[PDB]
């Protein structure tokens, strides 16, 4: 069974700029674009995880998407952390890809929120965080996450604590993790790199993010601060992509360079 849901997709306008600003200064995103939207959603969820239920949907352009709804209410600012994290990863990955150090390209799945609405008057408008909370609360529902459907053989490549999948090693992913820390000047590290690999393309989902600032990604269970960053680097070996990029090493690195895998 499936029915129509109408409402608003909420994204961040000018994401590149806002992320670049969020990263350089210390100031949260305070700008959210609403776009009226209508999908067909299944009634029965086809999967659950620890925290939420997963429904198949079609978005109107005909794309296969997944709608995710949480088991019980979570406040907006928590859901927003997942979105802010995803937009950091996409922003980092786009830059990294553009370096053209590797024939493999990284794509984190887009995440946005959706809220059901009888009305379309916020369509095309940018709202503040407070205004977004009021539009969510007018609904009295926790918003859903929406992301493109991903099929294929799913693999966890690097966890958020120094573990490495050895038989599915790709040097592009390890150099990416290392580089995220270089590009953000030691502030953060992207790991929990996992998803699907097809035709030189990694479709990646649910990454973790370690931040040196305790006050920064406060809800994430997978953020392990400076300790997480150290854990990654203890087992990290700079590979031919790290070398090609001249990545300076974290001081916790002890192991010698390796030259297996890409390039
Ligand atoms: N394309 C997709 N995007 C998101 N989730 C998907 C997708 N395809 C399948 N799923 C299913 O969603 C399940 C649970 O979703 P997940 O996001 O992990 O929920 P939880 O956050 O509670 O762990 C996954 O194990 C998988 O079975
Ligand atoms: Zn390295």
């Amino acid at each position: 069974y499936q029915t129509q849901v109408s409402g608003y997709i909420i994204t961040v306008p000018n994401e590149t700029t806002q992320i670049r600003k969020f990263l350089a200064s210390n100031q949260r995103i305070n700008q959210f674009l609403f776009q009226h939207s209508t999908f067909r959603v299944e009634l029965a969820p086809f999967a659950k995880g620890g925290e939420r239920l997963a429904f198949r949907a079609i978005n109107g352009r005909g794309d296969r998407i997944v709608l995710k709804r949480f088991f019980q209410q979570r406040p907006l600012t928590m859901l927003l952390e997942t979105i802010e994290r995803q937009l950091i990863c996409i922003y980092l990955a786009n830059i990294f890809n553009k370096l053209n150090v590797s024939p493999n390209k990284l794509h984190f799945l887009p995440n946005y929120l959706f809220i059901p609405s009888p009305t379309k008057d916020l369509d095309g408008k940018i709202l503040t965080l407070e205004q977004t909370e009021q539009a969510v609360a007018a609904t009295c529902r926790t918003p859903n996450f929406v992301e493109p459907y991903l099929s294929g053989y799913f693999i966890k490549y690097i966890d958020n604590n120094g573990w490495i999948n050895e038989s599915e090693f790709h040097s592009t992913l390890h150099a990416f993790a290392h580089w995220t820390w270089v590009h953000t000047k030691g502030a953060l590290l992207i790991c929990d790199i996992q998803g699907v690999n097809a035709n030189n393309k990694f479709y990646l989902t649910d990454p973790a993010l370690h931040h040196i600032d305790q006050n920064k990604f406060i809800y994430s269970e997978t953020n392990l601060g400076e300790v997480g960053i150290s854990q990654f680097f203890r087992t990290h070996q700079c590979n031919a992509i790290c070398q090609g990029l001249h990545l300076p090493k974290h001081k916790e690195q002890v192991l010698p360079d390796t030259t297996k895998g890409t390039t």
